[PDB]
DNA sequence: ATGACAGTGCT
DNA sequence: AGCACTGTC
């Protein structure tokens, strides 16, 4: 009734870089833009493996995760550019600085959470609040939302993509300015009015384009956001929420893309998040937990209270190695002069961190991985991080793992490293 | 023989 | 603290 919250207090969206790896080659490489083109990662066995694709490319099936031989397979035409390569491993700094960019340009519009490399949340709320103060009760015309798409709309009584994205938003801004929708869906639009601008600050300013979700929180702006791809933005209203979910199936729902969702499908013999509603909140609660089962009750619904942190830059600085079958380390010598490379490159990236933003690590975490384990990482210790220097970090590696090292001669590594990971964390002000 | 990153939550 | 889980390019 009137004491039922609809968690509609805030507006919230994600951005997120289209293909982005791929777009910062294209933006160095010209000859690369507007064509189907890949990042590869290594280039000996079976070509490289991908892991950034574009548009065009995907449009003949090619994906991440894919070696290069069997996309050109798919895409003879493909265009790949090379993942840098620096003591031995790929380097992300090209990408990592490009993000850097895309970011600072971000935190100039409002608060912003650094989701991933290439994601940011962003909290709206109050820069609503002060554009609809300039705004002075004036419609907003559809000339300001250029590029959105309002989820569920047009409906009721052209052929054409862009002619459709035209169709749904006059009708919401049509009932917007007959005062039939809500003063939320009043902020949401604002909030996709700032989402254009910021947008189009970020593709001047870099030439790198984006898509964005706006929303009332962070699982439906991340939701929507993945709606209308690449260079568009899609506003999902609260009201939209109960057809949105009814096929939506719960997988694609940020968290549930895993074993608790594989579970939720499972134990309520279910399919879609719009489903979850006819469950209470204690019958939730009983078969996922107290957290899992009060956040689904209220996620089916449209409501999720995780806020937008305040998070410019990444919590933990990290440097790691795979080496798969053939290649796992199996001597000393060669333990050591790995864990020197991934320290090497560590160091040059923390004391870079320590000059640009005023801050020490002072826990440096190994993590190594064993052949034979079926789990990601096999063993991990963490030891204090005293100096930015890489011959040291490697020996204290070195001394927290030495132990794992089941062989009979201090020579010989038994059984093989099949990873190495070197993580700074714990950063304090200096 | 996806890799190389990253953040959150459990116990 | 060490680990499992979930997500990114």
């Amino acid at each position: 009734g009137p004491h039922m919250a609809t968690g509609q207090d805030r507006v919230v969206a994600l951005v997120d870089m289209d293909c982005f790896f791929v777009q910062v080659e294209q933006r160095q490489n010209p000859h690369l833009r507007n064509k189907p083109c890949a990042v590869v990662q290594y280039k000996s066995w079976k070509g490289g493996g991908i892991i950034a694709v574009s548009y065009e490319a995907r449009a003949f099936g090619v994906t991440r995760s894919m070696w290069a031989d069997d996309a050109k397979k798919l895409c003879p035409d493909l265009l790949l550019a090379q993942v840098r390569e620096s003591r031995g491993k790929a380097n992300l700094t090209k990408y990592r600085e490009a993000s850097v960019e895309v970011m600072e340009i971000m935190s100039r519009f409002a608060v912003i959470e650094r989701a991933s490399i290439d994601e940011a949340y962003v909290d709206l709320t109050s820069a609503v609040q002060e554009r609809l103060q300039k705004l002075q009760g004036q419609p907003i015309s559809a000339d300001l939302l250029p590029s959105t798409y309002i989820e569920g709309l047009p409906q009721g009584p052209t052929v054409q993509k862009e002619g459709m994205r035209k169709q749904g938003l006059f009708q919401w801004l049509d009932s917007l300015q007959i005062d039939n929708l809500t003063s939320p869906d009043l902020q949401l639009t604002v909030g996709a009015v700032i989402v254009e601008e910021m947008r189009a600050a970020i593709e001047r300013e870099t030439g790198f384009q984006c898509s964005a979700g706006i929303s009332h929180n962070k699982v439906l702006a991340k939701l929507a956001c993945g709606l209308n791809k690449p260079n568009r933005q899609t506003l999902v209203s609260h009201g939209s929420v109960p057809q949105l979910f009814s096929q939506m199936p719960i997988r694609k729902i940020r968290s549930l893309g895993g074993k608790l969702g594989a579970s939720v499908i499972e134990i309520l013999g279910i399919e879609y998040m719009g489903e979850l509603t006819q469950f209470t909140e204690s019958q939730l609660q009983s078969h996922f937990g107290e957290k899992n089962g009060s956040w689904l009750y209220a996620m089916c619904r449209g409501i999720e209270h995780d806020p937008v942190k305040p998070r410019q830059l990444p919590k933990t600085i990290g440097c790691s190695k795979n080496f798969p079958g053939k290649t796992a380390l199996a001597t000393r010598e060669q333990v050591q002069w790995w864990l020197l490379q991934l320290a090497q490159e560590l160091e040059e990236r923390l004391t870079k961190d320590r000059n640009d933003n005023d801050r020490v690590a002072t826990q440096l975490v190994v993590s190594i991985r064993v052949q034979g384990d079926k789990r990601l990482s096999s063993l991990r210790r963490c030891c204090a991080l005293t100096r930015y220097d890489a011959h040291k970090m490697s020996h204290d590696a070195f001394t927290v793992i030495k132990n794992m090292n089941t062989s009979g001669i201090q020579t010989e590594w038994s059984p093989p490293l099949t990873m190495l990971f070197l993580c700074a964390t714990k950063f304090s002000a200096s």
